[PDB]
């Protein structure tokens, strides 16, 4: 019922990489018809593993409205995470084609859910890590859900964090100060990590207008060893990601809500999702 023979997963293309991850497009069928359902199918890059195996547990324990459904495994010593397939892709391949059709009013409910689903993930003692545009898949032009739990971590019983050991290559242009002084990740860490989203959201993810190509004109050249400790200094100073164009005041108060330089005096995801619902009437 939950179980995937690799035979039956037939390849049809390529979704998305990362360094010890892959994505792909395949049709189970089993039947051979060519009637099967789509699915994604994440695996190892060519260990390693048991991070894989963790973020089956995480997905297999996550049930929600705005969470990619998980549809089980593919055994082979090897192992694959089998999800829904999204056609229209993460809100990075999604919002530049689409700039005309998506207004601020659908913005700001794809910041709720979101928020709900990011909410349901701090209820279940979890931390992200990874929250960015990519990661946000889209369902329908009125749905979006969170695609990727590759660096989510749970949180120990009554402890506020984790504390991320290795680390090899972790969002940098997304993470709170708490992250890159510390290694810390709150729950209030994810939060400004949406504010980083939002943000991607509210500039139709234009590339050139990216966290990442935005920060390197406020820091300037660097490379891997001195981005970090450059990035620290800007925050330090209160410098922050100036509000999007068009964007009203309301929206963007409730993105420097979740860039409060302290954990404890930013937002919470239950404040964001009244905070933008009272802007949709
Ligand atoms: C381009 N495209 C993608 C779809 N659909 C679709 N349905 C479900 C998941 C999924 N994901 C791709 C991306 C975004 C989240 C995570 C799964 N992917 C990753 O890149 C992970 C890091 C890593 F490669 F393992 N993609 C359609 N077009």
């Amino acid at each position: 019922p939950t179980h995937f023979e690799k035979r039956f997963l037939k390849r049809i293309r390529d979704l998305g990489e990362g360094h010890f991850g892959k994505v792909e497009l395949c049709r189970y069928d089993p039947e051979g018809d060519n009637t099967g359902e789509q699915v994604a199918v994440k695996s190892l890059k060519p260990n390693h593993i048991a991070d894989l195996k963790k973020e089956i547990e995480i997905l297999r324990n996550l049930y929600h409205e705005n969470i990619v459904k998980y549809k089980g495994i593919c055994t082979e010593n090897g192992i694959k995470l089998i999800m829904e397939f999204l056609p229209s892709g993460s809100l990075k391949e999604y919002l530049p084609k689409n700039k005309n059709k998506i207004n601020l009013k659908q913005q700001l409910k794809y910041a709720v859910q979101i928020c709900k689903g990011m909410d349901y993930l701090g209820s279940r003692q979890y931390v992200h890590r990874d929250l960015a545009a990519r990661n946000v898949l889209v369902e329908s032009e009125h749905q979006v859900k969170i695609g990727d739990f590759g660096l989510t971590k749970a949180i120990e019983t009554d402890k506020e964090y984790y504390t991320v050991k290795d680390d090899r290559d972790s969002p940098v242009f997304w993470y709170a100060p708490e992250c890159l002084m510390q290694s810390k990740f709150y729950i209030a860490s994810d939060v400004w990590s949406f504010g980083v989203t939002l943000h991607e959201l509210l500039t139709y993810c234009d590339s050139d207008s990216s966290p990442m190509a935005l920060f390197l004109k406020m820091i300037g050249p660097t490379h891997g060893q001195m981005t970090v400790t450059r990035l620290v200094n800007t925050l330090k100073e209160g410098k922050r990601l100036p509000c999007p164009p068009n964007c009203p005041d309301e929206v963007y108060q409730l993105m420097r809500k979740c860039w409060e330089f302290q954990p404890s005096n930013r937002t919470s995801f239950q404040n964001l999702i009244e905070g933008f619902e009272a802007l949709l009437k």
